[PDB]
């Protein structure tokens, strides 16, 4: 099954990074969708350094490794501040409120982010998303560094 990244991000809600296997990730990481076209998605990527919010306008272009691919499950990003050049959504819940994104950066760092619509709460995360992220972090070859970039002090 393929999971469309333009449907998962087609919301006016903030998409927060709940969990990530990136080592030493930024704080209060989130995306805000600005526009979705047939060629890609314009959004605003933010994080918090020492109380201040840094934001950048990004355009993720839908890319396909063949001509038979039409599901928009992968985006290429240019001029990303952390060197992230590609993102691939490999799982998302049916209500599109949580997803697992494999992130490829230019420094050859590859990690996984568990993203959620709206700010993370202490309730019950979708069981499918949870078991999928558990399976991934269990499948990491040595030293799984899973942290949460979100805090209740993030606005």
């Amino acid at each position: 099954e393929s999971f469309a990244i333009d449907e998962f991000m087609n919301t006016t809600d903030d998409i927060w990074v709940l969990n990530t296997t990136q080592q030493n990730p930024q704080a209060c990481k989130k995306d805000k969708k600005h526009n979705i076209t047939e060629n890609g998605i314009y959004f605003f990527r933010s994080h918090k350094e020492n109380g201040q919010i840094k934001t950048q306008t990004l355009f993720g272009e839908f890319i396909h490794f063949s001509e038979e691919e039409k599901v928009n499950n992968r985006i290429s990003i240019s001029d990303e501040s952390s060197g992230v050049h590609a993102e691939h959504l490999y799982y998302s819940s049916e209500d599109k409120k949580c997803g697992l994104v494999q992130v490829f950066a230019k420094d050859q760092n590859v990690w996984t982010e568990l993203r959620v619509r709206g700010h993370p709460n202490y309730g019950s995360l979708d069981a499918g998303c949870r078991r999928e992220y558990e399976a991934y972090v269990k499948e990491i070859k040595g030293k799984k560094n899973s942290t949460s970039p979100y805090s209740d002090d993030c606005q």
